[PDB]
């Protein structure tokens, strides 16, 4: 199962991270007309948040070698000029953050990619989560489709076991999420989204979050019950998703442990983990998962109301399912 | 207003300097025996959340002079000690955080001082939220008083308006708050509550807020309908409360914002302030307000669920309702 | 004097904010591609370093109100096309980043600008240090002035003192210098420069700084005797130049002090600044001078081998300063 | 070689850490009356900058278990009282920071440590830096030994190097410093020190640095002839230190380097490093060497007037220095 990456960016990089803790995933080419290809050796061996990388790099004959395997480098614009078929990249990652409709990512298509994955949610492409809806994907019917957003991968899993197991009448959720490469480092220009152009490390600033939209999607049992949205702070990475929901059937908070552990060791084994540990954001550097709730934290008020605490590596655990949702795909 | 400030800690400081504003105030001693005279004037005339004192400043014959009025200092530990009465200290602010029940913070009562305002929540005193609960102040009966915390300052006006329209059924709260004096730069010590050990800097950190336990004694009402929790997150200074309630009358956000906005201009001037423009956090560094409605960053679910959003500048605003209250308990 | 601002970025911003203590400028004109006039009243009015402007704002037939002064507003990429003569601006100061060879700039002359201040050192244009070389501005020769980089603004007054007292035989300067608008909020491409593309907020980063050829242009006598570099470090504003040099006269730390303060009080009143007080950054925000000399913070070998500190607020001192020179250029 | 921790503090809590890398190395016993036995746990098994422990631990029969061994732990006070004997601590790691001369830390040896290494540099215990002095080491008159400060490590063996090939003449240094668990999260008392007080992550904080004393003790050559100073800033670990200095025997750049490196794969291996690569302070979180020298960073003025430039992770080496120094001594 071969691999393209558009653009080579946070998601980019970490998607290409995960790919090599997944054997039958092998990624065979990369285009960014950003980050030619010795910048491309530097900015995957070095990286702020997540460590140096452990494996080797070399630049080769025109290629990026990475534990041996050789990579294809592109520097091209237009998504439609990259030549995935001679690369033999059948599966395509879309993670520039611009081509995000179907009409744009289908460009893809004109160069011999299979598939597209789009790793943001999308206005009309299908969206996935992982352990949720991936059911519903049609391999033929389908051709691009999208990975959701961070916060949809960590919001939808704990809220299908809450929904499944409880009813969920009506809810409402924040994000405090880690700052990304769209904010700035001072107040600068950010002209559809004021507020996102505040300086990210000295403001707690209120957003939109795709959970917003894409949790009534993957969830359609859901869709006008539950929305939310997101305030960015200034940790580089690591988010925390507050779910505050009426429950329909009525329980206490130790039967709420006990539902999401047992989910955590079975069904969504891999997306869902549960933890007691006195924990903050730290602790989730380089977690793999797409949701881990904190037992400790959450509160009852009464039978039927109750805030649930989930916690996400919005950029690690978000590119190891868009590897996941890959090799899901190509098991068809 | 005559006042006097036990503490020169944050809230010790920045009400000194809320004092200066209130021409009914005027601050005449202050005691901590672990900062000495000139190193109070430095430590009151730079402040890195709210800048330089913009006043005038000076050490003379044992006195600090804060804009010409000279103010005696005193370096005891048993606040009995201390002598209120030789420097006419009318109304004394506990702001150690170590004398928070009447039986401790009474010691000032011993030392001539005639009434005590503990400037955190109290387990036993009486607790007020100027907007709220003011007038439940007995000048006969209560010679301690707590005003309770800012969280609870900012949640407590926000909920009267909601609640006195739309009668709250139930509702949870979230603070994304400011990292503060007992947290630590580096993961260190923290015996009692594990989580505020970790660095403040580095962790999105989920902790109690003392708005939880004292919000339902300002409004009795809402005693066991509201409760919720804090995350410390990197800001040095300004917070905001992240408010879901179901709602008993069925209403529109634009409703919403028409009973806060004219509550904000009759009778929670100064106290609960209303803006429509797309605010960030270090928008409220010094501002002097209880709550400040963010009218943009609301979501309404349906017609009776609903999550408010309100800013408060923990230090700056609650230093200015510690005052405010000093001036209604005067006046009786 | 007439004033036209092009880009109105950080300096442009503050350019704007500084002229309003100047009362013989104003501001006449503004041109900004990337931010429409109503988003320029909101960039100018809330800032979160500098806080909320404290005149007066307004949108009104198509012009931007501050403090009763209209001003007009226009989106035009080429500068050639800016019609400064029409709005009344005499001088124009070019704060893009993007113009500052004297051929690009030039362009404002067509609009038809008299001067035009590049707000960044130069290749080419003649650069200027206020209390330093300005003297050299020659009215009929240079229609295109550069006023040099805020790392230059502060080293030159203070390497100037010092080698006209004493004599710098050798020397080099580091700045511990904030994060800037060119920097990123995670690990994102910086094709030209690897290290500026690491997260800002993360990072202690070496980097070029523009003093480090400029001050030679500047002070002819210190060329090839004095240069250096910057680390840029998670603060958001605020900067202090390290400066290690060896004397050609032998003095002690004492006469230093004597002759920076003299300097201060008399020839570089405004632009050096003296203090012996226990400072760090924060106490610089909206400082308005060039360099803030650190008696405390300075080290003296021997009697011809010192190490000088002084603090600049990279944001502001360098926008006033820009005035200054407009002024300065305008008594002409 | 059995080991003893006083203080389970970040040095000693990293100590603990890469003794495990050391296989002739293993801690029997901890003290820390301020932290219980399962708070130890905690605190050893999360880390907000070094990440979750990789092995194993557990809590059994009032003992730490980590990676199988089971640690004794102790919570007292007066270090004479512990009963280093009884656990089978021959080595004991002073790092509380508050018995660091001979006479305190000797107390350790009425408990039946044969050594004390003193973590901290140290007025009248004799001091040590690994690659530098160790040979001076005497086990014959010499119980009590400290292993410097992380600054001392990182400036003594590029020091030793640099005066050894090229001599230096003068010299002065900065580092640009982590801030640490002594320093406060927003502004506070810190009486000694004005400037230590004040909000670590607001601000740049010049402060002194324990290499200024201890690098003219370690290199006996050197005293009098280099010093320095440091500005502690907002990152949460790692370090830089800018030495800057005058040669004897003329030099360029290119011989510094091939100097520099050859040390780093010799007579200094392990603990001075060479890199070329354009490196920035978060590529050293959890680097195990006392210096690296970063190529790229440093300046030639002219033969005899350079700067240069060497990374340390101010925690993790210095405390992979804490167990070679035990290593070394042990062997005797
Ligand atoms: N990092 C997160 O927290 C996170 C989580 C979930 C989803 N996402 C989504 O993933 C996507 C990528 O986000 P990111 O955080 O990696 O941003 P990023 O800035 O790190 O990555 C974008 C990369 O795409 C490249 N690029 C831009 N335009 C291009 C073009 N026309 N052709 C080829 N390459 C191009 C850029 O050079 C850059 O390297 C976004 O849509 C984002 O919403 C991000
Ligand atoms: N800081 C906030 O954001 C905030 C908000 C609302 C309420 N409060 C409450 O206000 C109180 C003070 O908080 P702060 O932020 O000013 O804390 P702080 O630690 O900055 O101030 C405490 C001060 O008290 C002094 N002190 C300690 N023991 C003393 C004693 N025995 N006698 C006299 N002085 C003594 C300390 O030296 C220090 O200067 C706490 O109870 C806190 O919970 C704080
Ligand atoms: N902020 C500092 O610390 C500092 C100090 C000294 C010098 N400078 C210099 O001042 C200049 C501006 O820096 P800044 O910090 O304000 O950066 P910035 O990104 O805040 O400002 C740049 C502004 O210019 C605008 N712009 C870009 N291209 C344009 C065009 N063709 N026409 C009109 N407007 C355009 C952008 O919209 C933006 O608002 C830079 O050259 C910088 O080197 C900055
Ligand atoms: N972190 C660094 O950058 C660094 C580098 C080199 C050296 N050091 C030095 O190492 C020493 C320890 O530093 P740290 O970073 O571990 O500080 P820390 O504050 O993280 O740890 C100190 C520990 O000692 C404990 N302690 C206090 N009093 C005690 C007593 N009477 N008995 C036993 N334990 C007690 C505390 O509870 C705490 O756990 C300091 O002297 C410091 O100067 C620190």
């Amino acid at each position: 199962v071969k691999v393209g990456i558009n653009g080579f960016g946070r998601i980019g990089r970490l998607v290409m991270r995960a790919s090599l803790e997944h054997p039958e995933v092998q990624v065979v080419a990369v285009n960014d007309p950003f980050i030619d290809l010795e910048y491309m050796e530097y900015m995957f061996k070095y990286d702020s948040t997540h460590g140096r990388f452990k494996g080797t790099t070399e630049v080769k004959d025109g290629k990026l070698v990475i534990n041996g395997n050789p990579i294809s480098v592109y520097a091209l614009k237009d998504p439609a000029a990259i030549p995935w078929k001679e690369a033999g990249a059948d599966f395509v990652v879309e993670s520039t953050g611009v081509f995000t409709t179907t009409e744009k990512a289908s460009a893809h298509l004109h160069g011999g990619a299979k598939k597209v994955i789009i790793s943001a949610p999308s206005a009309d492409a299908p969206m996935f989560v992982m352990g949720v809806n991936e059911k519903t994907y049609d391999a033929a019917t389908m051709n691009v489709v999208s990975n959701a957003s961070c916060t949809t991968n960590c919001l939808a899993p704990l809220a299908k076991v809450i929904n499944d197991n409880f009813g969920i009448e009506e809810g409402l959720m924040t994000t405090i999420h880690a700052y990304t490469a769209t904010q700035k480092t001072v107040d600068g220009p950010s002209g559809k989204k004021w507020r996102d152009g505040r300086g990210a490390n000295q403001n707690v600033i209120p957003a939109t979050t795709g959970a917003a939209k894409a949790v009534g999607k993957v969830i359609p049992e859901l869709n006008g019950k539950l929305t939310g949205m997101a305030f960015r702070v200034p940790v580089p990475d690591v988010s925390v998703v507050d779910l505050t929901c009426r429950l329909k059937k009525p329980t206490s908070y130790e039967e709420i442990k006990k539902v999401v552990k047992k989910a955590s060791e079975t069904d969504l084994k891999g997306f869902l983990a549960y933890t007691e540990d006195q924990v903050v954001s730290s602790d989730f550097i380089s977690d793999t998962h797409s949701s881990v709730f904190d037992a400790l934290a959450g509160i009852q008020l009464n039978p039927t109301f109750v805030k649930l605490v989930s916690w996400y590596d919005n950029e690690y655990g978000y590119s190891h399912r868009v590897v996941d949702l890959i090799e899901y795909m190509a098991t068809k």
